[PDB]
C-alpha cells in the first residue's frame, strides 16, 4: 500500500491509495521505454513483411516514445542491413485507430502516426499493440489486438462525492451536486480506444446515447459520464487534441433555452472564422450552465447549442 | 488536494494534486466519530417513532453505535426534560448488524442489542441517518436525518480507487483489495464491523453483469456489486462467520492445514471452522471446484475455510459452524 500525508483546509495522513493528476502538471513527469529496440524493429519487419505501411499511436506519449527511438529503429533496421525506412509523423487531433495490429516474435517507408494518406489506410496501421510491463515506462507487446486502452495506464477514484476516472492524458470529473454528473474534462490527447470496465467507477445500466465523452473516443461508460440534457459529443471539438472541457458560458456569451432553438448539431465556436463574436445562444432541451470546450482557438459550445438569430453557416464548426 | 505519498514495495515516492484514499480499517486510532446535527431533534424523531408504534432502532455501522452509546444518557436527559417518559436503552453489538424494516423521520425503548421478542427487526428503525460535514482535528462528523428511506449505506463513507492493477474498495468498517494476478480477482477483505446495507452503484468499480451468486462478499452484506468481488471457483459466501463481526478474510491455506481440489470432496456448505469445539484441529481439507490458495478466515477464534472447503475425512458435523 502506499502510505503518506496529503493536504486539501483539512491535513490527512494513513495508508491507502493515491491518485494523482498528471495532466495538469506543466512538467512532464513520464516517458515511454522499450525493452527490446531489437524485437520491436523484428516486429516491424515482420508487419511490413506481413503487408503493413505504417503504425498509428494509442496515446501521445507513445508517439513521443516512436519519434525518439525512430533514428535507433533505422540504425537497428540498417544494422540488420534491412531495406526498410521508418518515417515518423505527428499527432493532431483524434488519434485514428489500426485495425492491424503487430505480432510479437527505391527504399521502402514505414509511416509512423503522421496525417492521412491514399498510399496507407488507417486499416493498414497497426495501433494498441504496446502495453506496459512496469514502472519512465517499460513497455512491451501485447497480448491480442483488443480496442481498448491500456490497463496500467488508466486510474479511478471516489471519495467525498467526487468522482475522478483518470489516465496519463485525460482528466474525467464528476460530483453529486444534487445528483451524481459530469463537472470537468481535461485532454492533452484524444484517442480511439475504449476505456475498461475493470478501471471504471458505476458502469450498470449506462446508455451510450448519454455518456457525454464518447465510446469510441475512450469515453468512460459511467453514469458519472452523465449530463442532464445531454447526450453524447459525437461530432464536438477533438479536433483540438487538447482541449478543457467544463460547465459553465463561454466568456461574453449568453445561452439561454428555448423551443424556438434549432436542433442538435456539430458544435460551434464563440469566434467567426472573420473574428467576430456572438452573444447570443440557445438550446431547446439543454441543462444551464452550458456545455463548454476551452482550446486553442478559443471557446466552444455543446452540441445541443446552436447560436439564437446567427446563421449555422457563419460560424465554424467540427470539420 | 496535493500531497505526497511513499511506497515502499514499489521503492517510489510521489508529490502533487489528485484523490487520496485512506484506510481507516488498519488505522492504530479511532481517528473517527459521529456526532448529530441537533440531538433535541433525534429526541423529537424518536418520541414521533414510538408514537407510531415502533419498539426500538439497529445502527448501521459502528461508528454510529458509538454516537448512540455516547449520547444516549444526554439523549434521555432531554426526554424527560423535554416533558415524556420514554426509557431509552442502548445494548452493544455483535456480528451482523441486522436491518431494521421501518426507520426514522424529522414503556421503553431499545437500541441495538442482541435480538428480542419484545422489539423484533421488523419492528425496528434502521439506515435513518446521513452525514451532513465534517469535523476536523480526532475527527468527528455531523449527522442529520434521512428524507428517503433506503438500505444503501450512506454513499459519503465509502470509497473506491484503482490503481497499478490493484482496486480497493474502502468504508470506515471495510476494506477490500482487488487485484490483477493472471486475471483479475479479489485478494483480500477487512472488517471491524459487519453491515447489513447495500453498497451503492455510484462508487462501485465494474458494476456490469454481475453475478450475485459469484459475488463472494453478498449482497445484503454490503458487498460490492463487482467482478472485482469475483473468485474463480468461488460463490457467494452467504453462510461464512459473519457472525464474528470483526475479521480479516484472504487467500492462504490455515495455519497446519492442507486443502486441495477433489471431485469427491463434499459439496459447498457451511463455513466451518480449523478447530473443534473440543479443540481437535482438522489438518486435511479439500474442495470440489474451488481455487488455491483456499478462501480463509482469520478472525478471534481462529481460521476458517470457504464454503466450498470441507474436511477431507472428518465428518462435518463434528466441525464447528455458523449457527
Ligand atoms: C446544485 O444544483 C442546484 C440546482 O439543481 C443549483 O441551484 C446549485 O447552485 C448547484 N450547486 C452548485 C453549482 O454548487
Ligand atoms: C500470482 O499467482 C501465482 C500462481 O502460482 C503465484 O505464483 C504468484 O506469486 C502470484 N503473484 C502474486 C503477486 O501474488
Amino acid at each position: 500500500a502506499d502510505s503518506g500525508c496529503v493536504v486539501s483546509k483539512e491535513l490527512k495522513c494513513g495508508s491507502g491509495i493515491f491518485i494523482t493528476d498528471n495532466v495538469h502538471t506543466w512538467t512532464e513527469q513520464y516517458k515511454f521505454q522499450p525493452e527490446s529496440p531489437s524485437k520491436l524493429a523484428s516486429a516491424i519487419q515482420k508487419a511490413h513483411e506481413e503487408g503493413i505501411c505504417g503504425i498509428r499511436s494509442v496515446t501521445r506519449l507513445e508517439n513521443l516514445m516512436w519519434k525518439q527511438i525512430t533514428p535507433e529503429l533505422n540504425h537497428i533496421l540498417s544494422e540488420n542491413e534491412v531495406k526498410l525506412t521508418i518515417m515518423t509523423g505527428d499527432i493532431k487531433g483524434i488519434m485514428q485507430a489500426g485495425k492491424r495490429s503487430l505480432r510479437p516474435q527505391h527504399n521502402q517507408t514505414f509511416l509512423i502516426d503522421g496525417p492521412e494518406t491514399a498510399e496507407c489506410p488507417n486499416t493498414n496501421r497497426a495501433w494498441n499493440s504496446l502495453e506496459v510491463e512496469d514502472y519512465n515506462i517499460w513497455l512491451k507487446l501485447k497480448e491480442k489486438q483488443d480496442v481498448f486502452c491500456d490497463s496500467k495506464l488508466m486510474s479511478a477514484a471516489i471519495k467525498d462525492n467526487r468522482a475522478v476516472h483518470a489516465d496519463m492524458g485525460y482528466w474525467i470529473e464528476s460530483a453529486l451536486n444534487d445528483t451524481w454528473k459530469i463537472e470537468k474534462a481535461s485532454f492533452i490527447e484524444v484517442k480511439n480506444c475504449h476505456w475498461p470496465k475493470s478501471h471504471t467507477l458505476w458502469s450498470n445500466g449506462v446508455l451510450e446515447s448519454e455518456m457525454i465523452i464518447p465510446k469510441n473516443l475512450a469515453g468512460p461508460v459511467s453514469q458519472h459520464n452523465y449530463r442532464p440534457g445531454y447526450h453524447t459529443q459525437i461530432t464536438g471539438p477533438w479536433h483540438l487534441g487538447k482541449l478543457e472541457m467544463d460547465f459553465d458560458f463561454c466568456d461574453g456569451t449568453t445561452v439561454v433555452v428555448t423551443e424556438d432553438c434549432g436542433n442538435r448539431g456539430p458544435s460551434l465556436r464563440t469566434t467567426t472564422a472573420s473574428g467576430k463574436l456572438i452573444t447570443e445562444w440557445c438550446c431547446r432541451s439543454c441543462t444551464l450552465p452550458p456545455l463548454r470546450y476551452r482550446g486553442e482557438d478559443g471557446c466552444w459550445y455543446g452540441m445541443e447549442i446552436r447560436p439564437l438569430k446567427e446563421k449555422e453557416e457563419n460560424l465554424v464548426n467540427s470539420l
